[PDB]
């Protein structure tokens, strides 16, 4: 079921240009996020083929594309260089790496091999040679403005951009001047190629068009779909909704002797058996359970509201889903709803139980004004997987 | 083992805890119990540290910043220094692979690594730049170690967090939101190794690191509302528990951490106590627990009186203090200006006058509005006005 | 006389941090200087004790750390962590204590050196900075190698004694200090936290000596201290607004305190011929804040009420009119302003329309059936007569 | 003038320290603010013994006592030094000048005198004399230390801060320390002296008793009244009624006459003479045209938001009244009942008629669900007086 969801991103990536990978959390859409760029590119490292970043409100325009900072130069002669960020770099790698094979820019391919060193240089840039790195660069966008824009409709080395938590950093700080390139219409080889200089250093700069931004994004905290108006309009925007097919016994030994697939792999086998073996006969209880506690929370709150597959995805015992029922999701539920017992009740659907081994114990008080409100309780053993067993 | 059995087996699970519960209950004190006594160090240094969120806190000063630096008489060449979180997730990643002989070539280099990060003054710039190259080595030999290798490290690190809604908690975990998670450790099934913004190093949390966040959960609109956050952590309700308040447990507890002459004449305090209170070993555990429902039906569950408040009592006095100056001053600032509630969270809904904390004023208002005043007590008529709300 | 005296020092070595709370016009701040004041023999702020208090534009930098420029040579402005107000007194109020142990904290040498530049009013030399910031190393390498016993009982008494900490931001200001005001989570309790500040980086904990006595109103309900983790750490003193102060016996042992006989004999005549115009009666003013005090709790809230700082200055019956047209009475037109049917029945004149009444009615009416009165400034023994109604 | 409104002023301010002259707009609280301290002082100018500010939105705490304000120095341009606002340099000011005439600061009565030539000091303070400036500004706080209270009762100068529009700014903020220092116990010399400490410069500070602070807030507006109930027990509210008594004939030649002494006092008495047999002889026309405003401004309006005694104090001929009329109070009236016509028109006593000698004609076109709505008449000569004949 993974590559369905491949193909999806694949369509949405060569059309748009870019893709939002939106859902509730506990998906694994950073997962996939991570996953389809070490598949398509074949780089297991985050390094020289693409770049993970994660944005929040102390992100700046100053370390994302390029700001000022001093370096170890001479001892009274401390300089103010202009030291490149993550998505300068990452857009001249790009560009690097696609003028390197292509055919009419043989002008000076074999210093464009050396500009391709300095970008993959995984270190800060020695001072008596970043006037190399200078004037690589000052010849490269010189012959990238003296090319046609037939020989730049597509660049052969795809590289990506992973940009998470999209909609924690503001998109319009860090984004200056630069939020139109990332369409198609306007990267370096659309009609509208739209060569822009950067504020500082006077440097020209236009992304290539296969640097790809694939964004995760949370939308559980308050976004839904109208947050993020500077970025709604260029980027691809996917549901990656919580599958409750990876919590099947099939799937869930498929998904963890996926990494580990040593002999210890027999012995989660004699484990998950002992696990769904101890919640009735049936294989589907944790598919159903997810399914039918999803289902109760997009009928009263939202549909990205919703638990995602990551709580369950790790259990292997009992206990374990002891641990992550109490600890992960009811003290998770009990924040959705903050002091409302009438429907917090509905979602476990234990509406007409008070007590006798319910998750919400009801007080033997009243109200004053006709308030009634429950009491958390901890079960352990087969009473806690007859309280499950009624959610289904 | 009674309450580590659930933090030592969520830390194993999930990389971090947030005990949250209302306040009074012991939540800094589970917190900082469960790290002593593992790390074996009574103080911070070396093998844990305190440290608290406000709204003061950002993100230079937590894990990576910006910082000007005159020595004597340089100019000001501004460093970049690494706030607390660097300092606790490098120094966990080197003593970590100090004690390994795989890869890690290098372990005088690696040792030098670890003096130049337990520094307690600030790092000369003879010093500082040899300290860069080497954590440039650190990820390097990180970088090219097995998964295998990396997923043990015997000495468990500790960063201690109280009171963490109180900051900017998407604002502080900037960099980090996406890399504190058990399947995204230096180490884990899935290892990712981010790029820090200012110093432009790469930078992972090593799997030693247990965040044990302790939040308060008593006022709203500053609780971890955002659910990117209540995903990373795995909370533990740290309920107010009553039982703490019997005869035989509150003897118990306070004779753990004294000596043995003044047990006696602490034990002799509570025999008195209880003498004066009727005979009743089980009244403040019943004072306690009949006043946490009548705030959990009326106002929220999570606004209840913890157990931290009446703890500390040895006499009939000591507990009017407490219930004068600690407990009905709350009870007047949740309730403000609703008397028709308070009276009824002390189950004096009916009673009006004599033995009552609130005497109702003679007269009304214009308009149908009658309000009351706080009584002082004092004595066994004070505790007469106190056993009946049990 | 001495019940509030001794209700602040029980409950300052219980919890460690009072709070006197109360409507605004009482003793707050009046019994937390003279508690400070007759416990520490120091009638001036220093090394003793300090008086701040909180404002909107108190933060965080000033009060505990932040970064301060200070060069002390005109030159080569060095940006350097300069501790607030609270570090450089839990700082002293720590070194201070380190005198009287015998042999725990061996520093003899090194604490009286860091002592005498934690008290020096003199700027800090960069000299002697360097000495300053190295001495305060060792000091939290000192403390951490000393045993609970022997820092639990620090002798001399230190106390910050603020005021109107509901008015500062309080959770802002209160940084890293937001867990340390615990008796039992100080130095010496039984479980100490040496926690770790953002800016300086070196580690602090709050001595067992530091008091922090805080006055505050509860009037402004927009600023309380409704944080529910920040009244677990403070003890709050009712301190509400008491008429017995205003007797005739009870202001003339009050304002007849520090006069040396001199204007004594002047004051005894004064108040003489106050009260012999007021009808002979010694309990006036008592129960005129008292029925004032009470029909001000049943309509507006419990904290809003007239407070004893206004009518204790009273000398003869000129003083009790300018401190009731101007002082009280626009106090009380501005809790009920445009509600003219209830600030006349807070003087429960809501029958007397016209004649002696502060609020005369004006001989117009509205065009929809509504109407206003208007102030009515009395003078004379008319306006007694329209003051003993109330009562 | 020396009446009532001096008189209950500097009884009120000696025995209080601080005096707020709340009242509503057009009444003499700036005019009897500014009038009293003249003729305190004796200089009519600002600088020396009083300072006249006012309040503002944009005014800030760190520049009325103390707050970090970046300088402009020499070699050094970014410089941020710690300045004393207006009222830390006249309450230093109002104490290094009555400590002139003291008996127990007899080493440094020359470092007194240095300390008050750097706070008269009206060019910005060097940073080569800003440290003189701050060892005897500590050195000053050393003093009143060890100075009793039975000499610090009684300081010979009388030093005034008029703000204006005290209740314009965030006055719990601006007066962040002053809101336990302004009492006339709680100042230096009384009966409970509290030196309390500043946040910046760490240096101590209290206000001496040689100060007071005369505020004159507006109260017509409600959102920035002054509802600090503990702030209110500082200050000494006198309540300036708009008297309408101003504008008799008596009284309008004794209030014009006092201030002109020139040689025009025979031009204004038949210039008044004039206007007033214009008016019908009546010599109490204008104070029973303000006093039946005001009184149906009252029954309807709130009780501060009546018309003040300043418009028509300025009045000279008919031609002035309508000049006064149309164009100040009556865009004023419009603006208290706006779109209330029934009111407007029951306020000039106008309420039946609606055509004719009227100052709201009615619009012959009613609208469509039933509302109907008037329109203004610019009248002139003797209609318009036959137009506030109706009125008294
Ligand atoms: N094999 C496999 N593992 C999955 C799948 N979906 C989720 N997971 C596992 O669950 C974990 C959570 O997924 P992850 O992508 O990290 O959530 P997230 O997007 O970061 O969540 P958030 O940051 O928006 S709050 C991952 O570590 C991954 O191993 C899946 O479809 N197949
Ligand atoms: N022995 C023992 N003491 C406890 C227990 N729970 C609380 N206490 C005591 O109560 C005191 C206060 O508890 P503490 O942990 O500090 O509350 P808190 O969580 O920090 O409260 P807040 O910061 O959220 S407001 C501690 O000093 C501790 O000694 C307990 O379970 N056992
Ligand atoms: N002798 C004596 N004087 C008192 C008493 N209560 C109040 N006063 C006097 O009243 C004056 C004002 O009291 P004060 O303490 O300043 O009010 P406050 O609570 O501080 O006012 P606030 O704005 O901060 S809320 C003081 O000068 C004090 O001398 C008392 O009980 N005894
Ligand atoms: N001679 C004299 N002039 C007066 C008197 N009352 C008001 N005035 C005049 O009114 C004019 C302005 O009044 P003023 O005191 O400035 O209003 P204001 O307090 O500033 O009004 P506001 O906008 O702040 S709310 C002055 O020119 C003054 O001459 C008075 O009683 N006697
Ligand atoms: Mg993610
Ligand atoms: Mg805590
Ligand atoms: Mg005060
Ligand atoms: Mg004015």
């Amino acid at each position: 079921n993974i590559k369905e969801d491949y193909f999806r991103v694949d369509m949405l990536l060569n059309k748009k240009g870019q893709v939002i990978l939106y859902g509730p959390p506990g998906t694994g859409k950073t997962w996939i996020a991570r996953k389809y760029v070490v598949e398509e590119t074949n780089e297991k490292t985050p390094g020289n083929k693409w770049e993970f970043i994660t944005f929040h409100q102390s992100y700046s325009y100053e370390e994302f594309i390029e700001g000022f900072r001093p370096r170890t130069d001479n001892e009274e002669k401390i300089r103010y260089v202009v030291e490149d960020g993550i998505f300068k770099k990452i857009a001249l790698r790009a560009l690097v790496k696609g003028l390197f094979e292509l055919e009419d820019a043989t002008i000076g391919k074999d210093k464009i091999h050396r500009l391709y060193i300095l970008l993959t240089k995984k270190e800060p840039l020695s001072p008596t040679e970043y006037e190399e790195y200078l004037r690589l660069k000052r010849y490269l966008w010189e012959l990238v403005g003296g090319l046609p824009k037939d020989k730049l409709k597509n660049l052969t080395p795809k590289f990506y951009l992973i940009i998470d938590e999209i909609n924690r950093g503001n998109i319009s700080k860090i984004f200056g001047e630069l939020i139109t390139l990332l369409e198609k219409d306007k990267r370096l080889g659309g009609e509208n190629q739209l060569i822009v200089r950067l504020p500082y250093s006077g440097e020209p700069f236009a992304v290539p068009p296969n640097l790809y931004i694939i964004g995760t994004m949370n939308t559980a905290d308050r976004s839904i779909a109208l947050l993020d108006v500077a970025l709604r309009r260029r980027f691809a925007f996917i549901e990656v909704e919580p599958r409750p097919e990876f919590l099947e016994k099939e799937n869930l030994k498929k998904i963890r002797e996926k990494k580990l697939k040593t002999e210890d792999r027999k012995r989660l086998n004699e484990k998950l058996n002992e696990l769904f073996s101890k919640l009735g006969n049936d294989n589907y209880f944790l598919k159903t359970l997810l399914e039918k506690i999803n289902v109760r929370i997009t009928v009263v709150k939202d549909r990205d509201h919703r638990i995602g597959h990551s709580y369950f995805l790790n259990v292997e015992t009992v206990e374990d889903l002891h641990h992550v029922w109490y600890y992960e999701v009811l003290p998770l539920l009990m924040e959705y709803f903050y002091n409302d017992w009438e429907t917090i009740k509905w979602v476990l659907n234990e509406k007409g139980k008070e007590h006798g081994n319910v998750f919400f114990e009801k007080l033997r008080l009243t109200g004053p004004n006709g308030e009634e409100a429950y009491q958390l309780k901890v079960l352990e053993g087969d009473a806690f997987i007859g309280a499950l067993k009624r959610i289904i």
